[PDB]
């Protein structure tokens, strides 16, 4: 069994974390992902200088993460075709420290670092999925649209939790809200 949602623009999942913060040293996020649209944010947690932001941006997977002491900007496009066509596209991200890696459809790789010493990520806020209240002014997007096509077995997980949010979406939890226009 696949959780599988479907965003139209104007919804999102919304998963609380002000009862048990993310502190991790060491992350990992994967997805699917499906869409005719350029722009759309497919996930983000994080306010000030502690965040992770995942979209579209003009067709290009986009990831900007920071660790508080500044942040790395990983595109990745694609080569035969596009990432918009209406066919399922796997997301992998993988963070060790300030180490960060994402691959899209397994191949295609842009690997980095985040900027300078910190190697902590810290976020007691939301994890949104599909978009947000006001995306635009989500620290680190690249784009204001939320997302419009389907997300499939969204996972956040580090060494201490693992947050199978599209799971959580699709069974419900007291955590767990799903917001439409
Ligand atoms: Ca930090």
């Amino acid at each position: 069994e696949e959780y599988i949602a479907t965003f139209k623009g104007s919804e999102y999942f919304c998963y609380d974390l002000s009862q048990n913060p993310i502190q991790s040293s060491s992350d990992e996020i994967t997805l699917s992902f499906k869409t005719l649209q350029r722009n759309g944010l497919m996930l983000h947690t994080g306010k000030s200088a502690d965040y992770v932001n995942l979209a579209l941006k003009n067709g290009a997977v986009s990831l900007v993460i920071n660790l508080g002491s500044g942040a790395f900007e990983a595109l990745v496009e694609p080569v035969n075709g596009k990432f918009n066509d209406n066919a399922w596209h796997d997301v992998k991200v993988t963070r060790n420290l300030r180490q960060v890696t994402i691959s899209v459809d397994g191949i295609l790789t842009t690997t980095g670092y985040t900027q300078e010493d910190y190697t902590m990520l810290g976020s007691d806020d939301f994890f949104y999925v599909g978009g947000s209240p006001s995306t635009a002014d989500l620290p680190g997007s690249p784009v204001s649209n939320n997302f419009m096509g389907c997300l499939k077995e969204v996972v956040y997980k580090n060494n201490d939790v693992r947050l199978e949010l599209s799971r959580l979406a699709k069974q419900g939890d007291p955590k767990m809200k799903i917001h439409g226009v």
